[PDB]
């Protein structure tokens, strides 16, 4: 069994409350991917898109010495997954915001099915490659009948159990029940990510959603070429770092305004880690405001091996925020307002005025001689109750993509690497 998605011939329950719906028409591009139903082929463009999109607007938001790191991929899911309870507007926006609209089918009910279709084509099992793996899970209120239909929608095309939690009480255990939940999906990486009073009397649906990845290198580091250097930080201050260093093959280019993107594959190339170190003169901010994921010219043309002497530290960043900042000024507004939101597929006793309070993301990574290690989690908790050489010893950003499907899985900056 592996799930609904590729069951035998098949078909689905999806059929949610309400639909949405003419697509973007211009672009918005297929391989030439001559199969049914290659719509995943823009699911994975769309859901990029709004990836390049959401870290333009967080990096904007962030202080440039600062280091950033999400799973774009998490944040796509664990929406996606509420857009089943949502309507009107609400849905409207979430079809709109994520770029789900892209997608070439003229219905929202649709794009659910197909991200069936990617997930089952992403987390698959492969005895050699990897570990990427996910977890969704619904967590509600015991008292609060949930909608059928909902919640099992989510069992088949996300894998969404519901769990049934004492919100309406004992909250703040209920907060370390999800949150240990968290860790144990993500091998203990993602950490406590629902802060201290996130969840509370109020609180009927917590929905999160988790993915981890670990991956040893193709072409190794040797432990002894693990030298110290300076790492010339965003500001101009620098710090120690241990710097790994080897001499390989690998796909590379010098690409607009030698803005250099290695990529470094994993054990058996479906996963890489793709890093890219703009030129000295300019500032990592530039390259961050023009991302475009019709760029994929400075990925694809690199497909020239390249022998580089690579330099790059070995760190470990972690970090955490708030989605609802940003997705507001990206235009999802109408559902976090309990005035705007609309979600009648959530509950079926009371069916009204649920609304998104807040939703968390928090994301880990750790580079290394053997490997790295990615981690992410988001919880969005609802509420209302009813020799060339590339040294990269300055901010670069990193981006962690599945080849095959092209998608990407986490984004970064790592602007400070000599925090643990």
């Amino acid at each position: 069994v592996e799930d609904v998605c590729t069951a035998k011939p098949r078909d689905i329950p999806v059929n949610p409350m309400c639909i949405y719906r003419a697509t973007e028409g211009q672009g918005s591009e297929q391989k030439i991917p001559g199969a049914t139903n290659r719509r995943v082929w823009e699911l994975s463009k769309a859901n990029s898109h709004f990836a390049t999109a959401f870290y333009q607007h967080l990096a904007d938001s962030k202080n440039n010495n600062d280091n950033i790191f999400l799973s774009p991929l998490s944040i796509s899911t664990a929406f996606a997954m509420t857009k089943l309870g949502a309507c009107n507007n609400t849905l409207t926006q979430l079809m709109e915001v994520f770029k789900f609209d892209t997608i070439s089918e003229k219905t929202s009910d649709q794009i659910h099915f197909f991200f069936a279709k990617l997930n089952c084509r992403l987390y698959r099992k492969a005895n050699k490659s990897s570990e990427l793996v996910s977890a969704n899970r619904l967590f509600g209120d015991k008292s609060i009948t949930f909608n059928e239909t909902y919640q099992d929608i989510s069992e088949v095309v996300y894998g969404a159990k519901l769990q049934p939690l004492d919100f309406k009480g004992n909250a703040e255990q209920s907060r370390l029940t999800i949150n240990q939940w968290i860790s144990n999906k993500t091998e203990g990486r993602i950490t406590d990510v629902i802060p201290p009073q996130a969840i509370n009397e109020f609180t009927v649906l917590v929905l999160v959603n988790t993915i981890y990845f670990k991956g040893l290198w193709k072409s190794k580091f040797s432990p002894e070429n693990t030298r110290k250097e300076l790492f010339y930080k965003a500001d101009g201050e620098s710090c120690s770092v241990l710097m790994m260093y080897q001499e390989s093959k690998f796909r590379y280019r010098r690409v607009a305004e030698s803005t250099q993107v290695l990529e470094l594959p994993f054990k058996g190339d479906d996963i890489t880690m793709v890093l890219i170190l703009p030129k000295l003169e300019k500032t990592l901010a530039k390259v961050e405001q023009e991302l475009t994921p019709d760029m994929l010219q400075e990925w694809l043309d690199e497909l020239t091996e390249t022998l580089l002497v690579v330099h790059m530290p070995r760190f470990r960043i972690e970090d955490s925020f708030s989605v609802k900042e940003q997705l507001q000024d990206m235009g999802l507004e109408d559902l976090f307002s309990p005035e705007k939101s609309r979600l009648p597929g959530i509950v079926a006793e009371g069916r009204s005025d649920l609304y998104v309070s807040d939703a968390f993301h928090k994301a880990f990574l750790e580079v290394n001689e053997e490997g790295s290690e990615a981690a992410a989690s988001t919880v969005i908790s609802i509420a209302g109750r009813s020799r060339v050489t590339f040294k990269a010893n300055r901010p670069f950003l990193v981006l962690i993509r599945e080849v095959a499907l092209n998608t990407i899985i986490f984004m970064g900056r790592v602007a400070n690497p000599c925090v643990d």
